[PDB]
């Protein structure tokens, strides 16, 4: 009964109605507008909520689900780059998690300009990639590690690790257990680059804007979201923590399309019921 057909189709009646809510209006006062007639939202209907929103030419959000904080963002458009790898830096980011594919990146009707598995120079910002380790996550599916060193004059240089799925279906979902693999890895790696900053005395740890995690696919919604459920799933502080509070929140913190597809939904759904946590709110 909590985990059958009719709480499955009471969560998705309240999630529909708050994407409803969401849905953005013409010039809406709730979600961020391109400055300076630069292109902002790769997709012109996937915005970016305004006051959650990392930087005023970036689709980007904070988002906090329970107490697990990360940020989802866009894939970058060639133009955002710069200020993309800025926040990177200035997020002293423990690990950048990459779901979009080799074959998407690869794809450049797409424009999602490869800008971790290679070095170069975007404005003041100089970026060295290197290749790290890989790990397999279930089902054939992989993860390739990188660390981008970022430098500008003026700036502290910053190192961010990379989890690259780059092999991640668009078509299809991931499983639950692909899902969880993904997670633990996003988490461990996140852990060992904040332990080192803590080990330093950064200030960055009294910051809660900083050490977040970025977390980013082609739109930031779908894969993204999956991830980022799963993520907080993975928290010891979340129990309790519902389904429809996870996805609520992520909605609010960023747009009414966070978890698009009824797929990904279906896979927070076994995470939960693994868990024994609840779908609905009473």
């Amino acid at each position: 009964s909590p985990y059958g057909p009719e709480a499955r189709a009471e969560l998705s009646s309240r999630l529909t109605t708050l994407r409803n809510t969401l849905a953005p209006a013409t010039n809406d006062p709730r979600y961020l507008q391109a400055c300076g007639g630069e292109k902002l939202n790769r997709f012109r209907d996937i915005q970016c909520r305004r006051q959650t929103a990392v930087r005023a030419d970036l689709n980007a959000n904070y988002i906090q689900v329970g107490n697990t904080r990360t940020i989802a963002c866009q894939y970058p458009l060639q133009s955002q780059l710069e200020s993309h790898f800025r926040m990177l830096a200035e997020n002293r980011t423990p690990v950048l998690a990459v779901l979009a594919s080799s074959s998407e990146i690869a794809n450049q009707r797409f424009g999602m300009p490869d800008y971790f598995r290679q070095s170069g120079t975007y404005g003041s910002i100089t970026v060295e990639s290197k290749m790290t380790q890989q790990v397999g996550l279930g089902d054939g599916i992989m993860a390739d590690m990188y660390t981008l060193t970022i430098r500008e004059a003026g700036q502290k240089t910053i190192s961010v690790p990379v989890v690259h799925v780059g092999n991640f279906p668009d078509q299809t979902a991931v499983s639950s257990e692909v899902t969880k693999a993904l997670a633990s890895l996003v988490d461990q790696t996140a852990e060992t680059k904040r332990n080192m900053y803590e080990s330093k005395g950064s200030s960055a740890v009294a910051d809660d804007s900083k050490l977040r995690p970025v977390i980013h696919c082609r739109a930031g919604v779908g894969r993204t979201a999956q991830l980022i459920g799963a993520m907080c799933m993975n928290d010891s502080r979340n129990s309790q923590l519902s389904v429809e509070d996870m996805v609520s929140q992520m909605r609010v913190q960023r747009n009414g399309i966070m978890v698009q597809k009824d797929e990904q939904l279906d896979v927070l759904i076994k995470l939960a019921e693994g868990q024994g946590r609840p779908l609905l709110n009473s």
